[PDB]
């Protein structure tokens, strides 16, 4: 009923750290992931418990800190924008199903402007 989550390991991908990268899992993900408001974001939405059928009707790539955190220590991606992309992903997905001023909604602005933040002091190519 729900999709499977999406995949975090890619089983012949090289090991190669960047410096961007190294700021996006020792920096930009530790924390945002110790936030007061960063549990409904820590795993996929499950929309069967929360009784939102149109959930994944509406949303077309489902995203989630969980899954960003697993595939940073997993090395899954080749560039620190592939990550970068999934944040954003992420914070849409809030933006384009919930009704603005809803809690949710309110959680996720202030968690991308820490996000935003951190993003302005990443390291150089
Ligand atoms: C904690 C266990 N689970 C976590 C995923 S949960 O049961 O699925 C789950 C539990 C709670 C929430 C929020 C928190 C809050 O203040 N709400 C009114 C609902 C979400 C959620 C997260 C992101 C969304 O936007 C893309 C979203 O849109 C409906 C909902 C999910």
């Amino acid at each position: 009923s729900n999709p499977p989550p999406p995949e975090t390991s890619n089983p012949n991908k090289p090991k190669r750290q960047t410096n961007q990268l190294q700021y996006l899992l020792r920096v930009v993900l530790k924390t945002l992931w110790k936030h007061q408001f960063a549990w409904p974001f820590q795993q996929p939405v499950d929309a069967v418990k929360l009784n939102l059928p149109d959930y994944y009707k509406i949303i077309k790539t489902p995203m989630d800190m969980g899954t960003i955190k697993k595939r940073l220590e997993n090395n899954y991606y080749w560039n620190a924008q592939e990550c970068i992309q999934d944040f954003n992903t992420m914070f849409t997905n809030c933006y384009i199903y919930n009704k603005p001023g809803d809690d949710i909604v309110l959680m996720a602005e202030a968690l991308e402007k820490l996000f935003l933040q951190k993003i302005n002091e990443l390291p150089t190519e």
